[PDB]
């Protein structure tokens, strides 16, 4: 199955998937997630395509999230300390990621632009992956 061929784990909490797997491979990837991923409970049984820590600039100080791009598509954000789903960035054809620098990226949606910061310096990886999924979904 060599299913690991599609998984690129940086560490416990950051990975992304190559999106060129078959339906049988998808189901195997999902069983692996349910069996092994501590954030699976937050994503409504959707296969996680990319996850990792991101800070949202909101209110009086940045909120550290675990951000999860999934099948759906969905972008869920979870409190990584108290282990509670905090919300989702709403997905539509109008959703648009935009890199501002190596650490900062925005996710534009009709009623709100989410201002996000990747402390690892890989905001572009987030934009690229969100765009890849957007392209697959919207042509």
């Amino acid at each position: 199955s060599n299913i690991e061929q599609y998984i690129h784990d940086l560490d416990s909490n950051s990975f992304e998937l190559d999106l060129q797997f078959s339906e049988d491979e998808k189901r195997l990837l999902l069983e692996k997630q349910a069996g092994g991923n501590p954030w699976h409970q937050f994503v409504e049984n959707n296969l996680i395509l990319k996850m990792g820590p991101v800070d949202e600039r909101k209110g009086l100080f940045a909120r550290r999230r675990q951000l999860l791009l999934t099948e759906g598509p969905h972008l869920y954000y979870v409190d990584p300390v108290n282990k509670v789903l905090k919300g989702e960035i709403p997905w539509s054809q109008e959703l648009r990621p935009e890199a501002k620098n190596f650490k900062t990226f925005f996710v534009h949606t009709p009623n709100r632009t989410y201002y996000l910061m990747d402390p690892s310096g890989n905001a572009h990886k987030w934009c690229r992956k969100i765009q890849e999924v957007w392209r697959q979904r919207y042509q």
